[PDB]
């Protein structure tokens, strides 16, 4: 209805009051709500490098040309800091983005994926395939479903890493006993990652949602910072969680260095681990 | 236009951010360039920003990063930064950290928009209130024209806080730089961004090497406002096999480290690690 060949896209959010973003629309692929949300996908500028853009309730999730560093991050910042990660959950990641990073790893037998929105992997399937590619991965199991019933009926020790791709489609309206599910179906030395906001647009919900899986049980929660151009403000970041009190996951635990798809990646190696974890001055009492 | 800033595309077209206006306290053309300067949404935390040429340059929000990124830097870089240069820095934010550094015994700055400078006066207090220092000479003129007529080994950090405005003139420039500088000289110049002019960055990275800098390194910092949101710096040494990648001068044994807002030793350490796909710039 709104976006037109030719005509803009505009990211707004409320978040912030009194900004918004806008990329020129080429050609719209997909523009309409699903079950869950307002799914947009659309060609950008054939002069600009972004390529195929997609939008999720007026917010730009993937973009052709800056998707690797989120799902770099996300994947290699939590499975490297794991002594040996063998069985791994993902709560979202629809567009198999993360699984696609998770995936590269030896020592991963099994991945577990349960995103809520169908339409979302379905529209990722056909626009995205370089992303949504490892949905079909033999080692993954991928779930259309809510994650809160199945880390609930997850019996315990049963992941060596957890990865929340979500903001919940300042814990709110079903935290609290979802943290304690996840604390309990992560073995003694799991790690948890936490998908976590701007320290330029919500500093306040950052330091709460740190302080709030601190209370859950985890013995460690440490924000690990990053470059996304298309995000708002030019950075969000990633709350790496450890349950096994002692383990320092701003040094990589095991490098990426040592194993053969190092050279692979666009973004992420041992120097931005132990980089993204040092935190201006004004946002640096979250890391302590 | 109705209520809203809009950024230029210029290199690369398609992309646009923009910011609600509340009040618009300048706009017009100067001696050398379009000058914008306008009151943002009070609902948002930007408060008073200005552009350049349809480009965001300060705002009150995160006006920081840049002005410690840029003045500590390369000041903590040197053993003992006595004297120094700032090309451009009319605003006064690089000037202000520059003068934070006890060592400084004298700091000459040379910009050459004058208007800027007296709007930055008028509606950037807390940013321009260094060009009133005793220990800075500021001037407005020619920056290529007083490094050239600068003897040698005058300069122990030269902080070049521009991409070239007046009126091209880096090969002759370059080299005055350089000369300028003491033998353990460093110069800081201004980045481009990794994600929208890598070639720029890689090619000026070549060309002040080439022009007989020692070495060059690219700092990488995080700065809302700018297109991407992530502008950087270079810092180049004259003197060989400096790893100015590790503070030389940490700014925690300086009494004013805690009145920084962005920048530490750390911060400085984690600046010049660069995603792999921009890491043949400092390799």
């Amino acid at each position: 209805s709104e976006l037109i060949s030719g005509g803009w896209f505009r990211e707004e959010n409320d978040q912030w009051p009194g900004q918004a973003m806008s990329l020129r629309v080429e050609k719209v692929l997909y523009d309409a709500p699903t079950k869950f949300q307002h799914l947009t996908i659309f060609e950008s500028d054939p002069k600009g490098p972004w390529g195929t853009v997609m939008a999720l309730d007026g917010c730009i999730q993937v973009t052709d040309y800056d998707e690797f560093v989120y799902h770099e991050v996300l994947g290699h910042t939590s499975l490297c800091s794991h002594p040996k990660p063998e069985r791994v959950l993902i709560i979202g990641g629809g567009d198999g983005g993360v699984l696609r990073e998770v995936l590269r790893h030896g020592t991963v037998e099994h991945c577990d994926l349960v995103d809520i929105d169908g339409e979302v992997m379905e529209q990722s399937k056909q626009h995205f395939p370089q992303i949504s590619r490892s949905l079909a991965d033999p080692r993954a199991t991928v779930r259309v479903g809510d994650g809160l019933a199945f880390v609930r009926q997850t019996p315990d020790n049963t992941y060596d890493v957890v990865i929340i791709d979500t903001t919940d489609p300042a814990s709110k309206l079903f935290g609290e006993a979802f943290y304690k599910d996840v604390l309990r179906i992560l073995k003694p030395d799991g790690i948890c990652c936490n998908q976590g906001e701007s320290i330029w647009l919500d500093l306040e919900l950052i330091e709460k949602m740190s302080r709030f899986i601190r209370e859950t049980g985890f013995a460690s929660v440490q924000y690990a910072l990053m470059h996304v151009p298309t995000y708002p403000c030019g950075s969000i970041g990633t709350l790496v969680c450890s349950k096994k009190a002692g383990v320092d996951v701003t040094k990589p635990l095991r490098p990426v260095e040592d194993m053969p798809f190092a050279k692979d990646l666009k973004y992420y190696d041992s120097e931005m681990h132990k980089a993204s974890f040092a935190l201006p001055r004004f946002a640096r009492h979250i890391n302590n």
